[PDB]
């Protein structure tokens, strides 16, 4: 297209406060750009992946209900010919 921009990374899924007993607590990472992407980077603020999440492509599928060990910042970066952008989300567990 006439416009070329670095991929816009967005987090989708449960919008709001995350409830312990809910399977709706999964998140999807989307990068929107003129070209899809050349590379995709998925990393959390802790640099590691929790044992409660099942990762599939740019989709964060939670294996079940959200737990305290599932709380934190999930970030993803997309590498494109126009640049690299990252999106993050901060999940908190209800009390």
């Amino acid at each position: 297209l006439n416009v070329q921009y670095e991929p816009e990374v967005t987090i989708e899924g449960f919008d709001g406060n995350w409830y312990l007993q809910r399977t709706d607590v999964k998140l999807t990472c989307k990068a929107d750009a003129n070209p899809p992407a050349t590379e995709y980077h998925w990393t959390t603020l802790n640099g590691s992946l929790p044992k409660g999440v099942e990762a599939q492509n740019r989709t964060l599928f939670f294996r079940g209900p959200i737990t305290y060990s599932l709380a934190g910042t999930y970030i993803c970066e997309a590498t494109n010919p126009i640049g690299t952008r990252s999106g993050q989300v901060e999940v908190n567990i209800t009390h």
